[PDB]
């Protein structure tokens, strides 16, 4: 309760760790770079032991409310003809925006500052110094980075040899546009030239959430520039046909637009000194893994937990934090790489794989003494 803690960014894991920290007696603070939380995103499956975690946060019922209601989908060709349609445990498929908002609804007690960015971070035995972009300066006992795959807190506190970012050779994009098709609870996707386009409707009938997935070795100079992301999207899907151009034209007005390149972070240690990485920052499995959503839950839970049992000793708390998840992250990260290799109903062999990897770790209770 005494120690001053800082959580950076509102993700899944970012808000998740805050709630577990607050519930365990701590009083942390959450800061965010964007003016408000970013709700935009695709549907994500909460599964494995993460479903257990969702319940004890009391948000499981809210998740089942916002779960994907989409009834059907069919795989279109370039011309619109239908090649294939709709064919082929406690877990839920829910838009991360709903999940994030549900997570943000839980931590509402916890202070959250948006429009806050860290231009500098320093560390010694006594404290952790932070320099905000607005010029404000503060020192915390511990700092947890929710930044994710591209985390700046990782590059600042770590050198090049300590961690490595692995590129799985594919990109991903999604965003919300008004529905020109007018379809409701339907999903249309066409796979051509190792590229995929996905446009669908959901509980909100007005808007259709589009998406783009293509396998490429191309490297943007700066991956944080949206227009380079957007321009790169057009260049790749130029000549693709079908509904491509009609989607790209309604793109510019989408506020939730998200672009990135599938990658997974490999690090020996997820914590250095008084600073620790959570979520995609340290262990990110990447989108193709599909379990990237869950690692935030398992990580934010064990992180906050190990710090409480530490009784003030953070070094040991972080060492037990690293040791436990590496077994889980390893088996998990390798799944995302395996699916990254690929791209009948015998193919259900992969479904059995996920159920094995998702449940593959044992959570210390931390609740029951
Ligand atoms: C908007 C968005 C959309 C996504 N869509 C998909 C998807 O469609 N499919 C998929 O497989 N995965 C997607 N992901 C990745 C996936 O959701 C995460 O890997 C997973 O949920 C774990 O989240 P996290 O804890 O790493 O936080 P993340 O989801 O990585 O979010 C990090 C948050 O921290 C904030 N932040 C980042 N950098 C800084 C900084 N320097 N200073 C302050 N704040 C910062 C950002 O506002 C961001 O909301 C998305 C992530 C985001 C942020």
């Amino acid at each position: 309760k005494n120690i001053k803690i800082l959580v950076i960014g509102a993700g899944v894991a970012g808000p998740a760790v805050c709630y577990w920290l607050r519930r365990f007696g701590f009083s942390p603070v959450l800061i965010e770079k964007y003016a408000s939380i970013r709700k935009g995103g695709q549907a994500l499956d909460v599964r494995g032991i993460a479903t257990h975690i969702a319940r004890e946060m009391g948000i499981y019922d809210q998740i089942c409310e916002m779960r994907t209601r989409i009834e059907r989908g069919r795989f279109v060709d370039s011309s619109g003809k239908v090649l294939h349609e709709e064919q082929g445990d406690d877990e839920v498929e829910i838009l991360r925006g709903d999940l994030v908002e549900i997570l943000m609804k839980t931590i509402a007690d916890v202070p959250c500052y948006f429009n806050q960015s860290i231009i500098s971070i320093e560390q010694n035995a006594d404290n952790v110094t932070v320099i905000f972009m607005d010029g404000r300066i503060e020192q915390y006992d511990l700092v947890i980075a929710a930044d994710g795959i591209h985390s700046a807190i990782r590059r600042m506190i770590f050198e090049k040899n300590e961690y490595q970012l692995i590129h799985l050779g594919a990109y991903l994009s999604t965003f919300t546009i008004p529905n020109y098709l007018g379809l409701s609870h339907i999903d249309l996707e066409c796979e051509a030239n190792n590229k995929l386009v996905s446009i669908n409707s959901d509980n909100n009938p007005e808007i259709a959430r589009a998406g783009f997935m293509f396998r490429s070795q191309h490297l943007l100079n700066d991956i944080r520039d949206e227009q380079e992301q957007k321009q790169f999207l057009r260049d790749t899907f130029r000549d693709f046909g079908w509904e491509t151009q009609n989607i790209l034209n309604r793109m510019p007005e989408s506020n939730d637009f998200y672009f990135d390149a599938i990658t997974q972070v490999k690090m020996n240690s997820w914590t250095k000194g008084r600073i620790a990485l959570v979520g995609d920052a340290g262990y990110c499995p990447s989108p193709l893994s599909g379990q990237g959503n869950n690692l935030a839950f398992v990580g934010a839970y064990i992180l906050a937990g190990e710090l409480k049992v530490a009784n003030g000793n953070y070094t040991r708390a972080f060492t037990r934090y690293n040791a436990l998840l590496r077994s889980f992250v390893d088996a998990n990260q390798k799944f995302g790489v395996w699916v990254s290799e690929s791209f009948e109903e015998r193919s259900n062999k992969i479904l059995a794989m996920i159920k094995s990897i998702s449940n593959g770790i044992t959570l210390p209770q931390y609740e029951s003494s």
